[PDB]
């Protein structure tokens, strides 16, 4: 099909869909829009933001929901509906942590992020990360299912982004774990080509 | 099957989950824990949180995660690929209006919640709500494929907790659709005998 996906020149939310369509092989335009020229692509969106992906001419937004999407048409997302579920909710979890670091990345109030930094380390960090490397140690390197499925994408799409935001990008020191599911992404040689090929940003 | 679901005293994110079991026909015990007891439950959890749903034994946690697989199972989640993703679009978008809401609401400081509340009256909220009078309006007062989907469901079930973190009660005075939805689930007469047998809480 004609599939080309928008979204800023950076990896964040977006990157897990640009890894989907490499496993999946499916050639897309990647359409890296500047800050600068955002705007005039705005009001064409369904929601006004992105990632948006269009596929003969049709749009889909919202990151997860387009990489479950994506996930099921590759195979990615389990084989009845029990297995689905157990991506999703592992995602969901992923979720709250990617939210927990973003409550503290753009408070604009340096003094304000200071504290709250300092209280999410004593009361949701530690659990977090624990509860993180339990998933992982259970699924053998994996989010979920113990093997690759669709949410390992989206972990690896966002795993920059979310160190940034923790201010620990030291991370996976303390949690080696941390590290598998993008080593299990990687390794699949589309990905791994269209990633040697693609621009890298720290977040 | 023997299901039980836990979670607190409150609607918030767990009783678009209880809604759903009504509208299924399935009978369950609605496990209301309250904060005093909750510490004893919450390392039998999946992740150390609630809702958790417990199907004959085995535990399904995140709310959103579980609707999705409720709603599967009622054939509340459309009839294809194309179909289910609107739902899973759409309802995350709404997860970006609770999400914005909820980081005014949680701020405990009275001085930065203000300012935090003034910003989103002018940057974001304004966008959220005639993006939601939008869909809402195109799918004839339903969330997705303009009919009853598991979208509506989670809607109806948070639509209070919403509005008392918008700190606008008076919300649907200028967006008359916003009540549809939730009139969409209480039309159904296993659901609305379920509500009108249910405790009654402000969120
Ligand atoms: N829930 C949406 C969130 C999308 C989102 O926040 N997009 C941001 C960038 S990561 C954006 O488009 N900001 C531009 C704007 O709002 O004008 C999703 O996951 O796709
Ligand atoms: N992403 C999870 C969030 C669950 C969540 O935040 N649960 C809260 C109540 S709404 C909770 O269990 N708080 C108790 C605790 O953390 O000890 C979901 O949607 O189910």
């Amino acid at each position: 099909p004609n599939v080309k996906f928008y979204y800023f020149p950076v990896k964040a939310l977006g990157e897990s869909q640009r890894l989907l369509l490499a496993y999946g092989g499916q050639e897309f335009e990647d359409n890296r829009i500047s800050s600068e020229n955002w705007p005039e692509f705005k009001p064409k969106t369904p929601f006004g933001q992105m990632p948006v992906l269009e596929i003969d001419g049709k749009q889909y937004a919202q990151s997860t929901a387009i990489c479950r999407y994506l996930g099921r048409k590759y195979g990615l997302a389990g084989a009845n509906d029990e297995e689905a579920f157990e991506i999703d909710q592992n995602v969901e979890f992923l979720n709250d942590i990617r939210a927990s670091a973003a409550s503290v990345h753009y408070e604009k109030d340096e003094a304000v992020k200071a504290k709250k930094k300092a209280e999410l380390e004593e009361t949701k960090y530690p659990f977090f990360f624990e509860k993180l490397n339990e998933i992982l140690t259970k699924n053998n390197g994996h989010i979920a299912l113990g093997k690759l499925t669709w949410g390992d994408f989206v972990y690896a799409g966002m795993y920059d982004y979310l160190k940034a935001m923790l201010q620990k990008p030291d991370l996976e020191q303390k949690y080696p774990a941390f590290r598998k599911p993008i080593e299990a992404v990687l390794a699949i040689p589309k990905v791994k080509a269209y990633v040697d090929a693609a621009p890298r940003t720290e977040l």
